[PDB]
């Protein structure tokens, strides 16, 4: 029944939703369109920051990094306010996740190095976890606005929600490196309007949300049970007959949530 409500709600808001909640020992996997391609937008920013932290020690959050004006080409809530004192790496990370800001993004990218500012890196990352489905190949704010029918800059919600399960659940990550990424998700900014608002509030949610053009909406969330089970939900929605400037509809993935939150509560 669970798909075919999945279904009836996104033909209530016109609108192409994706679902993924891996399996764990005591449930089933919820999949609706989970193997289908959705723009990744801004979700990408937290496997992103996995990534700085994996490949360097953490001294390497206090490194400075400077810049000018003309790295401020997408919605950059915090880097737009230090462009004459730099940031630290770990600024950097904590505003791309928690801001969603596109400029710590782009040079967190570039702290990665090589070819595609950083993309080919990144991407490379995510093969490294088993992921051969996502690729990001554009930077911000381009990332953001591909055709429906480009593959490039995409994730599937199966994908990117077994890559979040890697980093927060399972050992990708050393236990300081983890905590640092799980805590950023954890004071996200952005999120209070998609999977926050369809779980219970005695349910703990982390995101990073995305949003984009052709009604592109999206979260990644990783939540807690009030007894401290943990799963990870990915919500990925696009309206690609409502036209590049078609409006994205948050409030559809807090209603796909609610219907997972309804399956994963034990009383």
């Amino acid at each position: 029944d669970l798909a075919d409500r999945f279904a009836e709600l996104a033909r209530r808001y016109d609108a192409r939703l994706g679902v993924y909640v891996p399996a764990t020992g005591t449930t089933a996997a919820i999949e609706y369109r989970a193997d289908e391609r959705f723009a990744f937008c801004s979700t990408f920013k937290a496997p992103l920051v996995a990534a700085v932290l994996h490949q360097n020690p953490l001294t390497h959050l206090d490194k400075l990094i400077t810049y000018t004006s003309d790295d401020i080409r997408s919605i950059s809530p915090v880097a737009q306010q230090h462009v004459q004192t730099g940031m630290t790496i770990g600024q950097l990370c904590d505003a791309a996740i928690r801001y969603s800001d596109g400029t710590a993004a782009n040079l967190l990218l570039a702290d990665l190095g090589g070819p595609g500012g950083g993309t080919a890196a990144f991407t490379g990352y995510l093969r490294s976890l088993g992921d051969t489905v996502s690729r990001l190949d554009a930077e911000e704010p381009e990332l953001n606005r591909d055709p429906p029918g480009d593959e490039r800059d995409t994730t599937t919600p199966h994908a990117i929600a077994l890559v979040l399960q890697q980093l927060v659940l399972g050992n990708a990550l050393p236990p300081d490196k983890r905590a640092l990424l799980t805590d950023w998700m954890a004071r996200n900014t952005t999120g209070a309007k998609r999977i926050r608002a369809g779980f219970p509030a005695d349910w703990k949610v982390i995101d990073k949300t995305g949003t984009g053009d052709y009604g592109r909406a999206n979260d990644i969330a990783v939540v807690w049970s009030p007894t401290g089970v943990p799963y990870v939900v990915a919500v990925m929605s696009d309206r690609a007959g409502g036209g590049y400037d078609a409006e994205p509809r948050e409030a559809l993935l807090a209603e796909a949530a609610t219907c997972v939150a309804g399956v994963l509560a034990l009383e």
